[PDB]
């Protein structure tokens, strides 16, 4: 009770204090065979996280680490296998029965306690993003079965408070994903969650629209800027997993971008988000068209929307801020692959009017960005900036392979930037072997 509390408080200290386990998941996995009973005392963990003290209270850092370990125990219990990168996986009767029982215990426990956890820690971005990894392990049928509707409501209240208070992309993404899980995966509760979701979206679309109008009619305020960006972020996050085309967000995103090109003064993050949001709108428009039976004018309205957006992305390569160039570049490399002739696979030759071929100017501009922003002269931020430039080249590499850009001008660039490996590498190679 308070016994298991001490073992857990110390487990959390050994985790934070030594460098013997870098990853919470690996710590948990390695103790799993020996300490499952302790590691599934979730009642004890939520008690530790939610009680007020007597002596000696937990620190912010230790609270975070307890939340992180708790979530790993929830995963491991629900999946009944070691984590990603510790696997090798057939269960006995008793392991299968333990899994079912564990899922039942954790679902009941956390339906009740996750809203309490979110309430308490609501302002802490990192913690709330961790806590929001829990619902994915829920046996969601239990929200009907336990006459547990009051607790579904509580989670939704608490998710709504989180989205309203936070702009971090991890938080918003976690929120978006949690609505997803709550909806589509049990009919009973689908309708209740859909209502909360669309009310939430409605409120943010109204605030976004008012702010877009404020900003574009106006000289322009730090508040006007903040209101556009802050609301645009929430909507951009949700627009990936949720089809928000019913609200015409492409149109206002488009004006923001067109104004930024014209007068040169749209703040970089507004441009980046606006690009992202438009892209998600377009992808969702495309899905409705693939899955439907689309008319001639349906296709040509989508085409016009896509040509205007490709045009904006092209224009945005010349934005001073390199985060905008990179976003435009990624979107060009995505969209030029999606609205290539690939689109006419699977008896879908009706889509031909949606096919785009990048002009010569654009292919050249897409060559320049590689030259200037992949292949660059000159801690942790630099291994991450490398993978980013890798992905940028990698998305460009797809266009080369299907001759969507000039494959020859591209290889010429790859020749130029590999020269020192061709001209001296054999000599460097053998030199380095003998040391």
């Amino acid at each position: 009770m308070s016994p298991n509390g001490n073992l857990i408080r110390m487990l959390v200290l050994f985790f934070l204090e030594s460098e013997l386990h870098e990853h919470a998941a690996y710590l948990v996995d390695s103790l799993w065979e020996s300490s499952q009973e302790l590691l599934k005392d979730w009642e004890c963990m939520t008690e530790l996280l939610l009680e007020e003290p007597v002596e000696e209270a937990m620190s912010d850092r230790q609270e975070s680490a307890l939340i992180e370990l708790m979530v790993c125990t929830i995963r491991q219990a629900a999946e009944a296998h070691p984590p990603v990168g510790r696997g090798t996986r057939v269960l006995t009767a008793k392991e299968r029965k333990t899994q079912i029982d564990d899922r039942n215990k954790l679902t009941e426990h956390f339906i009740i306690t996750l809203p309490m956890l979110l309430s308490k820690y609501s302002a802490d971005a990192e913690k709330v993003a961790n806590l929001l990894q829990i619902p994915q392990y829920f046996d969601l049928e239990i929200y009907s079965t336990g006459r547990m509707e009051k607790h579904l409501d509580a989670l939704l209240k608490q998710i709504k408070f989180v989205v309203e208070k936070h702009v971090e992309s991890d938080v918003l993404e976690a929120c978006s994903k949690t609505y997803s899980i709550l909806c589509s995966e049990e009919y009973t509760i689908q309708n209740r969650v859909d209502i909360a979701r669309s009310q939430l979206i409605d409120e943010f679309v109204d605030r976004f629209n008012h702010s877009v109008e404020d900003l574009l009619q106006e000289e322009a305020d730090d508040d006007d800027i903040y209101n556009v960006l802050s609301t645009l972020k929430r909507l951009t996050s949700f627009h990936n997993a949720h089809d928000l085309t019913k609200w015409d967000l492409f149109g206002n995103c488009y004006r923001l971008l067109k104004t930024g090109i014209e007068h040169g003064a749209m703040p970089e993050q507004i441009v980046v988000q606006a690009l992202q949001c438009s892209h998600y709108s377009i992808l969702w428009q495309l899905v409705k068209i693939t899955d439907g039976s689309p008319s001639k004018e349906d296709l040509l309205v989508l085409r016009k929307t896509v040509k205007s957006f490709l045009a904006v992305c092209q224009q945005c390569l010349s934005n001073v801020n390199t985060p905008v160039k990179e976003q435009a570049f990624m979107l060009l490399c995505d969209l030029l692959m999606i609205f290539s002739h690939q689109l006419m696979t699977g008896g879908r030759e009706g889509l031909q009017p949606l096919v785009f071929n990048p002009d010569t100017g654009l292919q050249s501009e897409l060559l320049s960005f590689v030259m200037d922003h992949v292949f660059i002269d000159q801690e942790a931020n630099k291994i991450e900036a490398l993978h980013k430039r890798r992905n940028l080249l990698a998305a460009f590499s797809k266009l080369i392979i299907y001759d969507i850009v000039d494959m020859h001008a591209a290889a010429d660039i790859f020749k130029h930037y590999m020269k020192y490996y061709n001209d001296y590498g054999d000599i460097i190679k053998e030199t380095l072997s003998k040391t």
